[PDB]
């Protein structure tokens, strides 16, 4: 039970004991797995809030070095106070930070985490309102893009205390392109967002009608009805679309985003829920390339492509599909490349992966990790992460996911 | 109790009912996945329940369950195994055990023609002499100059352990690979064990990059024999491009017949530890993972030089594109040559098709979204979207470990 990964491209095999200390469940059973399964899974009672805050804050004293000393035990008496008498507790600064950049780190599903202590942490507890909300985001916003020297960020508002007073950013993401259904058939923009495009306009937005109009922001505030902001252009960077090779690409006129900012998970630290906690980083190119272009409910464009490279789309056999999806995938990084806009391609994040993994197995005892998630949606063979086994399982710190606000909210 | 998978494309949800009749543990627990884990003697006392289960299923199927042929047969079964300790399945029963053997095999994207398997009965066999016969003649059988059958040939089944027969060869038909003094490698890394087995056994090895390997066939627990398999049953296609003429001078060639034979085939508690089977190659096995992988041929970057693509960055998506062209290279070559292949568009959308036919008709399809999956474009392809429920139903074919390890040796 102290189980074991094996990497069948190199033969390196590493020990995992981390996962002895994994506390909630992964969906599976002895009978049944549940691994390709995209979701699985109203406060905490006054009970079982105290063990999820001994276990975090036992985790914050062993970081430092200070397990079972007075300051610990200090801590964990005057939360437990707190718990006691106002039936939650706050987080110090200290606490907060470190919760975020391991909720990161244990983003079981994350290729990127590599990177996870290097996280800006913006403590927005103190935001009382909608404007104030967007004035946390337009300055997250602004740091994270850097010029298109992007950083990594995580904003966090105030956690919930009885469900009725959600802070909440009803984006799936602080940027993305608004989609409109056409009257004859076809999708314009992102077919992914169209319902939420449509409570924009639903709301009182005045779309301009465009391929990639930049969707506003729907933020809620302590649980009133959310409020719709415009993201100054000038702080939304994108980068035109380009390949080295073939000059008709330009002609597509296609552009994306700089900054992939997800904003509708939950961050879970001590058994205290924060619902509002938009995270961002840099792109890996699939991640647009692939999907957000590629994918038949999404821009689709791979026809397109492929009649203007002038293949032979009569048979899937000639692998028209493959070959263009590698040009749209080659220019995304040329393009980002080229503006100066930071990105990884699939090769270089999965090696880093590796190399997470190897330092995580070596320092903490393992790295939980989803095989169907950190393998890249293109190539997956040809890159490290296909030939290692992976181990997956729940720590805390957490990010979860959440419903859909416009499904719950009292409006 | 229920189960529901979803379709992410194209939002169709179907409900598995099957995985009630799941026997075997996945390896997974409710707190921790072993989903990418590649591998997660037999007493009288378990077997009558096993062949009893077996027995109900194979009697529900021909829609005589309850029957007096279905009763007769339970009591002669138990008799024969109080008696004999194991008993011997009926030809339908082999038949049946083995088509449905595949159709449970969960990390089979080919599964669509699981009812059509041709099933040769070797289990009169008794010698090496005989078992290289049988074996010839499923490659003749399963070739069909070209135009490929799916068939499968049943050896004794398992005793006392002690007189396995075992094909010692992973496939029937694979190239050797030779390590070299200098550290390199000629011909297929992934044989090179089995290679050296084979020349220590007394294969007069050409030492060549494409030797078709020596049949090693152990019959009734004695130690294995060398014979070749007759050149002009072995279906060869040389591998051009149909673009680069300079493709052919890098001189590949793959086999025909994808023919697996190191598995064990479980029916109604009986072990057939020798049970070659054989398809057709999807498209992908060769070009992407014979060809492409770092510790195979790993002829990527031949094809990228004489491609003239940068290779300097990572970024610039050469090895991506080289595995197109490789994969163009060897569906056109086979299509050419008439020698059945199918891509991996084709064959991930006929098991769609497969799948929500068995949730239909069976309550259920297990499936291991790790290994459906292409190995490219994986995300192009309509399995990527799909919602899969891995278990292990019986009939089953299971790993077993190389006999070379377990083997006791005559002299
Ligand atoms: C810095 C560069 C980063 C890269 C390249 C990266 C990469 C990725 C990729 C490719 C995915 C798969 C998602 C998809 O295919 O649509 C993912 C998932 C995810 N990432 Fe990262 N990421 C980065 C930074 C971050 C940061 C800063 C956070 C939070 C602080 C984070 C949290 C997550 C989470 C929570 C998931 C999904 C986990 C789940 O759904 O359970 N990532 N990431
Ligand atoms: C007829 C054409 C067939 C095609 C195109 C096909 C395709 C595949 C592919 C691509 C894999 C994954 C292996 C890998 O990529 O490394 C696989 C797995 C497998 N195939 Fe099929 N297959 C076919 C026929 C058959 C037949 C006739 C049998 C047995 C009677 C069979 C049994 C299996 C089994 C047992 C596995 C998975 C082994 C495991 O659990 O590790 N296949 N198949
Ligand atoms: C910070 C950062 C950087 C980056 N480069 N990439 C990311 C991708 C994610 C993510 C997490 C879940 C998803 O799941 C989709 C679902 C919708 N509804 C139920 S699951 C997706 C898909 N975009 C992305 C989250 C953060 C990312
Ligand atoms: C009949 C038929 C047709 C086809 N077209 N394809 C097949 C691929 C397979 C298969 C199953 C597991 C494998 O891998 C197991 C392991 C490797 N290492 C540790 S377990 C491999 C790898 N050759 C092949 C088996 C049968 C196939
Ligand atoms: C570790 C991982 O499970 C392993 O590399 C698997 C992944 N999926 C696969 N899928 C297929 N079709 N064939 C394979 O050999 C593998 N290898
Ligand atoms: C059905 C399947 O689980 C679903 O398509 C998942 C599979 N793997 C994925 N992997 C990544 N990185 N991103 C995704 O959105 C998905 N989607
Ligand atoms: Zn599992």
């Amino acid at each position: 039970r102290f189980l074991k990964v094996k990497n069948w491209e190199t033969d390196v095999v590493l020990t995992d004991t981390l996962h002895l200390k994994s506390t909630l469940e992964t969906g599976c059973t002895e009978h049944i797995c549940m691994g390709s399964i995209m979701l699985p899974s109203d406060v905490r009672t006054k009970d079982q809030l105290f063990p999820l805050a001994k276990e975090f804050l036992d985790q914050y004293y062993s970081s430092i070095k200070r397990f079972g000393s007075k300051a610990h035990m200090d801590r964990l008496e005057e939360v437990n106070k707190e718990i006691e008498s106002t039936s939650t507790y706050q987080l110090k600064d200290t606490e907060l930070i470190y919760g975020a950049k391991h909720a990161w780190r244990n983003a079981s599903r994350c290729v990127g985490r590599i990177q996870w202590s290097k996280l800006q942490v913006f403590d927005a507890r103190d935001c009382t309102t909608a404007h104030g909300m967007f004035n946390y985001i337009c300055n997250h916003v602004k740091y994270a893009t850097n010029k298109g020297n992007l950083r990594s960020a995580i904003t966090i508002f105030p956690q919930r205390t009885d469900g009725k007073h959600d802070f909440r950013v009803w984006n799936s993401q602080l940027i993305r392109y608004a989609g409109y259904k056409q009257p004859d058939g076809s999708t314009l923009g992102d077919p992914a967002n169209v319902q939420f495009t449509e409570i924009c306009i639903q709301q009182g937005w005045k779309a301009p009608r465009g391929r990639f109009d930049v969707l506003p922001l729907l933020l809620q505030a302590n649980g009133n009805d959310p409020e719709l902001f415009q993201i100054p252009p000038e702080l939304v960077l994108e980068v035109p679309i380009r390949h080295p090779k073939f000059d008709w690409f330009k002609d597509l006129g296609l552009k994306w985003y700089g900054l992939p900012a997800v904003s509708n998970m939950l961050l879970e630290i001590g058994g205290l829920e924060f619902s509002a906690c938009p995270f961002s980083g840099w792109y890996m190119g699939t991640e647009i390339g692939v999907r957000d272009y590629c994918d038949n409910s999404r821009y689709n464009i791979l026809e397109e492509v492929a009649k203007k490279m002038d293949l032979d789309m009569r048979k899937t056999s000639s692998l028209w599909k493959d070959q263009a999806l590698v040009e749209i995938n080659i220019a995304v990084l040329y393009s980002f490349q080229s503006d100066k806009v930071t990105i990884v391609d699939h090769h270089s994040a999965t090696e880093s992966f590796i190399k997470h993994m190897e330092n995580e197995y070596r320092c903490r005892g393992g790295c939980p990790a989803d095989w169907v998630w950190i393998v890249p949606p293109m190539s997956g063979s040809i890159t490290p992460v296909f030939h290692q086994e992976m181990l997956n399982y729940r720590l805390t710190p957490s990010f979860e996911y959440q419903p859909d606000p416009w499904n719950t909210h009292v409006w």
